This record gives C-alpha cells, structure tokens and sequence, in this order.
C-alpha cells in the first residue's frame, strides 16, 4: 500500500523522456514496468502480488528470438508511458489500466515470423485466424495468462468495466498489425483535416489509440541514433532467418528477408521512413501535439540513414 517503486535518479529523469532505453539489465524491466503502472494509472490500480505474477508470467511465454522479445514488451509499454504521461486529462481510467498491458502483451509468444511465413508455411494458426494471424494469438495468450490462478490484476472491475478493458486491449492488440496502419491513418488523416474527428465518438477513440499502438511499437526510429541502428541489427537478424525459412518452401523473399541483399538496408530504411514511420508520428503529432518529440526524433533518424547511404558513416 505505502510501497513505491523507485528509480535511480538518471533512470527516474530520462524515463519520462520519449527517447529513454531501458538498458540491458533484464532483472530491472519489472521494476520499471511496475514503476510505469503506479505513476501513469495508480498505486491501488492493481493488487501488487497479483501484478508481478502476471508481469512474471508474461515474461515466460516471450520467446528468445532476436527482436520480437520481451524487451520490446517493455520497451514499446515505455513509449505507451510516455504519451499517457504528455496527454493527461486526454485518457479515461480504464483505458489507462488497458494499454500498458496491452503493449507488455502486444506479442505474447511471438516465434519471429511474419503473418505472411505462418500462411505459406500452412501453420495451424494460419487456419485458427485468417487475418491478423499472430495478434490473434497475442490476444488469445493474454486472457490466457489473465485466467491463470492468481494472475487476474482486473478482479475489482464490474462486469462490464471487466468486458470494456478486455475490448480495448483486443483492439489495441490487433491494431499493431502493420497491414491495419495504412488505413488507419489515412482515415485519421481525412477526419482531422476535414475537421469531423471527435474525440467523444467510441469508434474514433479505436482509431486514435490504433494509431499510438502503431507509434509505440515502431518506437525503435524513435530512439537516439546508436539505440535505432543496433536495434535495426535485431530487426533484420529475425527477418532474414525468415528469408532462410521462405528458401527452404522454394520461394525467393522479398529482398528486405533475403540476407544476400544486405547492402540495400540504408535505402530501405528512407523507404520505411517515408511511408510509414513519418506519416505515423506525423498524424499523431496533429491529433496529440505533445507527442511531437517522437516525430523529431524520428526526422533525427532519417537525416542519419541519409548521412550512411552519402558514406558519411
Ligand atoms: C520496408 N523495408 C524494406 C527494407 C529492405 C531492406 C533491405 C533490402 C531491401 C529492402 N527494409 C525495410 C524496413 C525494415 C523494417 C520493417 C518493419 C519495421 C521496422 N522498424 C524499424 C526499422 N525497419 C523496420
Ligand atoms: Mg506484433
Ligand atoms: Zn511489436
């Protein structure tokens, strides 16, 4: 009840700040999960024996795959953090309590494949969900874990506070489904500019908060240049292991999967930059102007992968 969580004082500073990494030591991430929670939703939003079980058993079902691990579980939370904590009176209480959860449970049990290898390899969840094939499961591996004895951090909740908590961590867990971004944002981008967007209407909310999902789990392009170029290293390394898998179906990846095309990186990064990662935190600038700090950041990167295809590095 009267337990804090506390930092170190450099930790406590730069955790506020959008570009904060949450460092190599794995045994803090709780800690700093916990420390999120009690500062962005409450103290008494969750029973704390309750919370680090199933902070403990959301670790567990990561994989120890190069990217898509429990790091970026906590490191996509950190940026949910960080816009909550710029936009205070935007957010309801429940929805505060949903979507650090939802990004700590965003890829639950993720086995670094893409939607399209689960399809061509004809795996079983490919015929469970034919669409958003792995946020399906994300979603199906959290109200497992919330079903666990001892693991329900929502048992205070009405019944119907409990359903709308659950809708809005689905929602939030099917939006970071890449293919769902395009549409998304263009439908943002035409409800600002013709000034219809209302922030009161429930299906706009969903859209808004599809979008910060998108900007929390892209949050790599966000970060100082050393963390955005070493994390890349992580990205690349599952998604040509995936390359490897198509070869062995007998069929040619895309060449952002094919290792042998490795040279092309720097170019596909501006690619990636300018379609998707600067529109992103573009549209989500205009509709929550505090968040403006992840879209400089992300121009910051850009100029850098400009800078490596000139040979200045
Ligand atoms: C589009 N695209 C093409 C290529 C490419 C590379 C090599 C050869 C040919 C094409 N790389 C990307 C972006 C990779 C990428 C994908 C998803 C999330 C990312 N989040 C951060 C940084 N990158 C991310
Ligand atoms: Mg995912
Ligand atoms: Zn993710």
């Amino acid at each position: 009840g009267l337990m804090q969580f506390t930092l170190p004082v450099r930790l406590c500073k730069e955790i506020e700040l959008f570009h904060f990494d949450i460092g190599p030591f794995e045994n803090m991430w709780p800690g700093i999960f916990v420390y999120m929670v009690h500062r962005s939703c409450g103290t008494s939003c969750f029973e704390l024996e309750k919370l680090c079980r199933f902070i403990m058993s959301v670790k567990k079902n990561y994989r120890r795959v190069p990217y898509h691990n429990w790091k970026h579980a906590v490191t996509v939370a950190h940026c949910m953090y960080a816009i909550l904590q710029n936009n205070h009176t935007l957010f309801t209480d429940l929805e505060r309590k949903g979507l650090l959860i939802a990004c700590l449970c965003h890829d639950l049990d993720h086995r670094g494949f893409s939607n399209s290898y689960l399809q061509k390899f004809d795996h079983p969840l490919a015929a469970l969900y034919s669409t958003s094939t792995m946020e399906q499961h994300h979603f199906s591996q959290t109200v497992s874990i919330l079903q666990l004895e001892g693991h329900n951090i929502f048992s205070t909740l009405s019944s119907s506070e409990y359903e709308q908590v659950l809708e809005i961590i689905r929602k939030a867990i099917i939006a970071t489904d890449l293919a769902l971004y395009f549409g998304n944002r263009k439908q943002l981008e035409e409800m600002y500019q013709t000034g219809s967007l209302n922030l009161n209407n429930q299906s706009h909310r969903d859209r808004v908060i599809g979008l910060m999902m998108t900007a929390c789990d892209l949050c790599s392009v966000t970060k100082l240049w050393p963390v955005t170029k070493l994390t890349a290293n992580d990205i690349y390394a599952e998604f040509w292991a995936e390359g490897d898998e198509m070869k062995k179906l007998g069929i040619q990846p895309i060449p952002m999967m094919d290792r042998d095309k490795k040279d092309e990186v720097p170019q596909g990064q501006l690619g990636f930059y300018n379609a998707v990662a600067i529109p992103c935190y573009t549209t989500l600038t205009q509709i929550l102007p505090p968040t403006e700090p992840l879209l400089k950041a992300c121009r910051d990167n850009l100029s850098q992968w400009e800078k490596v295809i000139r040979g200045e590095e």
